[PDB]
């Protein structure tokens, strides 16, 4: 039986479920409230500069999942790109994550790796028996100068919270690498789509069995015209925020164009509270195989997600999870729908993890047909 599917969202979740289902002969209808596909992974070429701009902030592709890597290479030319981050703080510029250079530079030293391990040990705060706080976990690990330089002000700006208000759980391991490797990400596969994520997702959507409708908001009544709905929209929004809004940080991006080269790297973090933006991204650096005279940059600002804002980073502490549980027990009562994705499940997910879950979701749904069985509302655990 060729099933009639509605998908709410044209991001990775929607596109990847859609395409898997379309290929098995189902009639997939994808809608998006935005005037463009891609969801938050969307990029577009600035008309004045011709720079590929990542519209909703830097998107760097990285995965240890070979299946997912193979999948993206089917839909794009993946360019070798290894993300490297600088941070400005204390009137100095450092490598991130904290590594041997960061240390040697920070302390005006020349430590070998083993010498640096001793320094971090004799810099770690030897007091709080059982650290209960992110502040004290950090202090135990790296000590005061580094906690303050690299962690304190960044948390306050990014989360609108004191690190003393967060649990020790946030920092499981010593955040230092005892060599000169300055790759930000440890993933096996790391690349950048030559022609961008939007072209990649356009290719993913490129199937006879998929109809895309843009500038179209979901309306609950439509539900009855379909065999099943896959919903990648905000879970609380689906229920009209009847219990209250789920906690999110929003981001404002202030766009500006520079002639030449504004910062000389893709991403520069500003760890200080004395800098109101959190980082500056210079988009042309995500495409090193291109040359651009002009440069589009974003100053990035973190903020509480008020009602009109794009939700970005989920807060997810005790009271948020408490409020989620209310939606979850409404949702787990629903009959012909599956909530997926960063918003439908209130988790932060990377692109590769999105595609992974999206492939599995479709696999689960397809199986449920052959084996004539009910399709679950969640294919991944949410609590
Ligand atoms: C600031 C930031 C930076 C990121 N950078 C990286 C990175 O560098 N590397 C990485 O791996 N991942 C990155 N990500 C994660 C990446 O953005 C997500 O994995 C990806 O967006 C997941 O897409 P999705 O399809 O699951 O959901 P989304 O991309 O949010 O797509 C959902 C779509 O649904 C639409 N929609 C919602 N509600 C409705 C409705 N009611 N009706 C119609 N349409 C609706 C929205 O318009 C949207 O287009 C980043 C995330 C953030 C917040």
């Amino acid at each position: 039986k060729s099933k009639k599917i509605l998908i709410v969202g044209a991001g990775f979740s929607g596109a990847v479920i859609g395409r898997q289902l379309a290929e098995k002969g189902h009639q997939v209808h994808i809608i998006d409230q935005r005037d463009h596909i891609g969801g938050n992974s969307y990029d577009a070429r600035d008309s004045e500069t011709n720079v590929m701009v990542h519209v909703y902030g830097p998107h760097i592709f990285h995965t240890d999942n070979e299946t997912v890597w193979n999948y993206v290479n089917k839909h794009a030319e993946m360019m070798p790109y290894v993300n490297r981050v600088k941070a400005t703080v204390n009137g100095q510029v450092f490598s991130l994550p904290i590594n041997l250079h960061t240390i040697n530079q920070f302390f005006s030293k020349t430590c070998s790796p083993d010498e640096a391990r001793a320094l971090i040990a004799e810099k770690g705060d030897s007091t709080i028996a059982d650290p209960q706080t992110f502040e004290e976990e950090a202090l135990r690990f790296i000590g005061k100068e580094l906690y303050e330089a690299f962690f304190k002000g960044y948390t306050i700006k990014q989360w609108g919270m004191q690190p003393s208000e967060l649990p020790a759980s946030i920092l499981k391991r010593l955040p230092v690498r005892f060599n000169y490797d300055d790759n930000y990400f440890n993933h096996k596969f790391q690349g950048m789509p030559k022609c961008g994520y939007t072209q990649m997702i356009k290719s993913i959507l490129n199937h006879e069995n998929i109809k895309v409708d843009l500038q179209r908001e979901f309306i609950v009544e439509e539900r009855t015209h379909y065999d099943h709905v896959f919903y990648s929209g905000p879970l609380d929004a689906f229920y009209g925020y009847q219990y209250g809004r789920l906690g999110y940080r929003t981001l404002d991006f202030k766009k500006f164009t520079y002639q030449g080269d504004y910062q000389g790297c893709a991403v520069m973090n500003y760890c200080s509270v004395d800098v109101p933006y959190t980082r500056i991204t210079e988009h042309k650096y995500f495409s090193p195989w291109e040359q651009h005279d002009g440069s589009v940059c974003y100053k990035e600002y973190s903020r509480a997600c008020e009602e009109n804002d794009i939700p970005y980073y989920p807060i997810r502490q005790m009271g948020e999870m408490a409020l989620l549980e209310k939606y979850l027990s409404l949702a787990e009562n629903e009959t012909n729908i599956t909530f997926v994705g960063r918003l439908g499940t209130y988790r932060y997910l990377d692109m590769d993890v999105t595609i992974a879950e999206a492939l599995k979701t479709a696999e689960v749904y397809l199986n449920s047909l052959t084996e004539n069985q009910p399709m679950p509302v969640f294919t991944v655990s949410v609590r």
